[PDB]
């Protein structure tokens, strides 16, 4: 199938998904928004399920091509995590396809599909830096960096999502700043 | 009403909610769990919603309590932060009423009813003697009690919900202690 088609359906149901949750995105919605038939859609994903695991799985999907130019930038392994969840705040306040993957997961309960397992893609994408900081001294020592990918993600994941609750986000760079330097202060060697 | 079947409800309540969500619970197993007719259940609580609503009410309500307690038990204004964290990660582990609260509050967008609102009391609990930490010099030149008591919310949110999604919360002990590790090095003077 195109990946362009793909792509822009994958757009629409971001937008939407984000914007009203699983049960008020419509197949249909999506189709105008895209400026396509309901058929068309239903021919890239036949079922609002497999929509909801695309759109799940595609905002995990940058991530790693992130994590490469950010090492591009000049940044050290343990910098790199810092910049990564600097990225990733900034995409919670701005980009749909974060929203919605964040939002459907949410509802994870009621979404008869099985989506992707939340929070283990980041953990896993977090603790290769964190481990090549251990081997560079960047460390504390005592810290064990699978821990430290464990303990980012969680706290990371606790900040956006009060902040969305409390707040829809609007405060989530102030409380990302001062989570981070907390965190970061206890990771430093 | 009788604080004696108040009591009854809300524990029977509390047991349904944390093993089957909102709406899977219902007024008549409630009922059947104490021993009491349906009328008897809507006598206290008119509506399912009235119900949730004090469920999620009584599992903040022994924080308060609790903090005393730890106080008179010798900790620091610092330590007591801690301690209070760490029974609330054994109530997550073990008591239906925090499973239950929690359950209910991730529930929040699908239950027609205006819950408590998230976080706030927490926030504010633990502010109070991260200030006295503060005035005692316990904690770290340039940290913050208020933005300490954010942090510490929401990164312990994080933690306990990740646990609950991926494995029911039965690592939740040593995800808490790592984070614990962490984030208590980082408040420490």
């Amino acid at each position: 199938r195109s990946i362009k088609t793909r792509a822009q359906i994958l757009e629409a149901a971001s937008e939407i998904f984000a914007s009203r949750g699983y049960r008020g995105a419509s197949v249909k919605d999506v189709a105008e928004r895209v400026g396509m038939t309901k058929g068309a859609v239903y021919f890239h994903f036949p079922s609002k399920e497999s929509l909801a695991i695309a759109v799940v799985e595609e905002h995990y999907a940058r991530w790693p091509a992130a994590m490469e130019e950010i090492r591009i930038q000049g940044f050290t392994p343990l910098e790199t995590v810092e910049e990564m969840l600097h990225r990733a705040a900034q995409a919670f306040r701005d980009d749909p396809v974060m929203q919605a993957g964040a939002r459907l997961q949410s509802e994870r309960a009621s979404i008869d599909a099985e989506l992707p397992l939340p929070y283990v893609d980041w953990t896993h994408l977090l603790e290769v830096p964190l481990q090549d900081a251990r081997e560079a001294g960047q460390l504390r020592a005592g810290v064990d960096p699978a821990a430290a990918a464990r303990s980012l993600v969680a706290a990371f994941f606790g900040m956006q999502h009060v902040s969305d609750n409390l707040h829809q986000r609007a405060d989530i760079m102030e409380r990302w700043q001062e989570l981070r330097e907390l965190m970061f202060f206890a990771l430093r060697a």
